[PDB]
């Protein structure tokens, strides 16, 4: 599992569950090609997005649908979605965890890159 | 000034100076049209991007070029840039401050929205 | 103004207004002595806590009373308060801005330190 | 394991390893009583701090020695340590994860409280 996503909710202090996540890979014409998607689980996590064969070096974008998550909770959010854009590179450690901590008007995102 | 950008460096405890910022607006055909651009100053702030009249309702994308910034400090950062995407002015004109706190493998972004 | 405090609310996208702040300074006997206190204004800022002369070298603790703040908004927050603990002025006088971004179960704190 | 600590490093994008963590419980005279301590592991985590029998309701303080972590990396940090102060309460979910994301001049901390 070379690419994992973890989403937490900073208002409730819980995993953010059932959050839609879309991954895109940057194509040679600079457009964004759908690559992988899913919904976070009960633990706020999304696994099994891709395999080490398909996850080649390149620029990827992870798009976390935060606006629908907040609307389902009845809370009026600022952002359309959170967007994490990064280059996957074979030299460094192999596992990428993209984490996001969500508030209605703020979010943070971190990359944990390990072996 | 209805749209301003404020960038901090979380490694140096200082404003993030000369950070490039590109703003886009989603057009009717659903593409991102170039809306305004600039660089943060000595105070890590970017003002005068647009005017109330020009800053109409729509979905905006503020792209803060963090990777260029880090590289010139000799750091090799994780992200290409920070993207901040939001509906603006969809209940009448507001003032928006987009703030970003940068680390090489992390950033946070918040909005302060006030009513004229 | 050598020590100022800036507080944002990450749920409302607004300054955090009327947040109580207590600053302490570690004394020679190793206890926390009361140093200064105040409340954030309409802009979420707190100024005039101390003077350059009074703000000598030492270890300071800025306690931001976040739990009181959240409760008055009807929220039941996780933390009692944010604590920010740092050596100040140990290479000559500096200006410090302590910033905090509050959510009910999370906060972030950053320092902007500048040289007179 | 009612109380777990997770520490990440925002400059390297890795777990923060070998970080000392001291937990205190607030005594009736308002002083801080040492309660539990340890060092984060290779995965940036600290487990086995306490048991559900000893972790009674009360105010606790978790003190993460960030200054020594940054000094070991040769990086000049702002804070003496990060301090997470909170009330443990029996009504809510049972597992407390205190997470901290560290930069030299900034940190964030989040509580994930679950079942
Ligand atoms: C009211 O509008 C803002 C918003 C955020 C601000 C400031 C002003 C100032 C002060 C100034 O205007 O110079 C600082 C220092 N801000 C931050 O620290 C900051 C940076 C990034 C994040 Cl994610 C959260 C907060
Ligand atoms: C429940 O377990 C957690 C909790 C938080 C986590 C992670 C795992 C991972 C995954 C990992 O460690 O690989 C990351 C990246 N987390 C963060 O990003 C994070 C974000 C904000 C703060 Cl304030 C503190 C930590």
């Amino acid at each position: 599992c070379p690419l994992m996503v973890k989403v937490l909710d900073a208002v409730r202090g819980s995993p953010a569950i059932n959050v839609a996540v879309h991954v895109f890979r940057k194509a040679a014409d600079d457009t964004w090609e759908p690559f992988a998607s899913g919904k976070t689980s009960e633990s706020g996590e999304l696994h099994g997005l891709t395999t080490e064969e398909e996850f080649v070096e390149g620029i990827y974008k992870v798009e976390i649908d935060t606006k629908s998550y907040w609307k389902a909770l009845g809370i009026s959010p600022f952002h359309e979605h959170a967007e994490v854009v990064f280059t996957a590179n074979d030299s460094g450690p192999r596992r990428y965890t993209i984490a996001a901590l969500l508030s209605p008007y703020s979010y943070s995102t971190t990359a944990v890159v390990t072996n």
